[PDB]
Parts: C-alpha cells; sequence; structure tokens
C-alpha cells in the first residue's frame, strides 16, 4: 500500500532515551521509515526548545494533505543545518526511536509509505 495507518505515541523530549535516528540525511530517513514499519517510532511535538534537545540530523513528520478515518496523511522530510530534504506541509512533530518511554497521548497518521 503506498499508505499506512500508523498511531505513534507522543513523548516528552526530556524522556526521550535515543535523541535520533542517525548520522546523515539519508540514514534517518531510512532508519525512521523500518521504526515506522516495526512499531518502534514515537513522535515529539515541537515547542520552544525541543529541537535542541534532539540530535540531527531530524525527521519530521509533515501535513501532506487536508484526514481519512481520522488519520491525517504525513510525509517524512528530514534536515540538516538548516537544510531541508523534501517539501510538504505543517510539522506534526519530530521522529524518533521508541524504546518503550511512556507516553502522554498517541498521534493517528496516514504515512506515504
Ligand atoms: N511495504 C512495507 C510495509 C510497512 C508497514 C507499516 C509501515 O508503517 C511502513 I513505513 C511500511
Amino acid at each position: 500500500k503506498t499508505h499506512v495507518q500508523l498511531s505513534l505515541p507522543v513523548l516528552q523530549v526530556r524522556d526521550v532515551l535515543v535523541r535520533g535516528f542517525g548520522d546523515s540525511v539519508e540514514e534517518v530517513l531510512s532508519e525512521a521509515r523500518q521504526h515506522l514499519k516495526d512499531g518502534t517510532c514515537g513522535l515529539v511535538e515541537v515547542e520552544k526548545g525541543v529541537l535542541p534537545q534532539l540530535e540531527q540530523p531530524y525527521v519530521f513528520i509533515k501535513r501532506s494533505d487536508a484526514a481519512p478515518h481520522g488519520h491525517v496523511m504525513v510525509e517524512l522530510v528530514a534536515e540538516l543545518e538548516g537544510i531541508q530534504y523534501g517539501r510538504s506541509g505543517e510539522t506534526l512533530g519530530v521522529l524518533v526511536p521508541h524504546v518503550g518511554e511512556i507516553p502522554v497521548a498517541y498521534r493517528k497518521v496516514l504515512l506515504r509509505k
């Protein structure tokens, strides 16, 4: 399928134990996709002071369109040193590995895969 319905755990930035997916734009997009498929991906909502507490390159989920079955349609955009790889809509947040942190909420998305 071109899209997959996911329910992503929303994590507090200070709880996140593994604060990025890797060291290059291509690696972080690859790892983010693998973690989304394996159900081991969390979401941090971006507010003042969040991104400096996480590791670059960043992987964002961004709105790709305007929401089936309650799931907002999203795609992945990576960011390194102020340059973005991909073009999309409003940031829903930053993806990180999930290693069992307790979420504050779940965010339903339809991921372009
Ligand atoms: N064709 C790969 C299957 C798959 C399932 C769920 C996902 O979240 C993702 I990304 C890929």
